[PDB]
C-alpha cells in the first residue's frame, strides 16, 4: 500500500506518533517519505547483510526477525514481513521503541540528512487531522 501524505499523517497520528517523544507528526511522515516512498511494502538490503522493512525501513539487524539476518536481535518481537502489512501498527509500535532507544529519530539515517532541521511541518501541511 503507497499512502498519500495525509493519509499516512492521520494514520500515524491515530497511532500517537504525532509528538512521540517530542517528534511533531511533520517528523514521522517526512522520514516516512525518505525511507519508503510511504509505500508499505519497500525493502532494502543493507551492506551489512541486514535489510529495512516497510514504511519507515525498520532494520532486521537490530529490530525484527527475518530468519536471515546473522548474530541480530528482534528487539521488537516480531517477524519483519509484520512491517509490510498495509495495516501501520507493528511499524508504528516498533518505532516507538527505537525512538525511545537514546538516539532518537537519529537512528534514521534519513530523517537525520534529510528532516532533522527542515520544515517538517510542511509535511501535514493542508491535511485534515
Ligand atoms: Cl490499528
Ligand atoms: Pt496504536
Ligand atoms: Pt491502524
Amino acid at each position: 500500500k503507497v499512502f498519500g501524505r495525509c493519509e499516512l499523517a492521520a494514520a500515524m497520528k491515530r497511532h500517537g506518533l504525532d509528538n512521540y517523544r517530542g517528534y511533531s507528526l511533520g517528523n514521522w511522515v517526512c522520514a516516512a517519505k525518505f525511507e519508503s516512498n510511504f509505500n508499505t511494502q519497500a525493502t532494502n538490503r543493507n551492506t551489512d547483510g541486514s535489510t529495512d522493512y516497510g514504511i519507515l525501513q525498520i532494520n532486521s539487524r537490530w529490530w525484527c526477525n527475518d530468519g536471515r539476518t546473522p548474530g541480530s536481535r528482534n528487539l521488537c518481537n516480531i517477524p519483519c514481513s509484520a512491517l509490510l502489512s498495509s495495516d501501520i501498527t507493528a511499524s508504528v509500535n516498533c518505532a516507538k521503541k527505537i525512538v525511545s532507544d537514546g538516539n532518537g529519530m537519529n537512528a534514521w539515517v534519513a530523517w537525520r540528512n534529510r528532516c532533522k532541521g527542515t520544515d517538517v511541518q510542511a509535511w501535514i501541511r493542508g491535511c485534515r487531522l
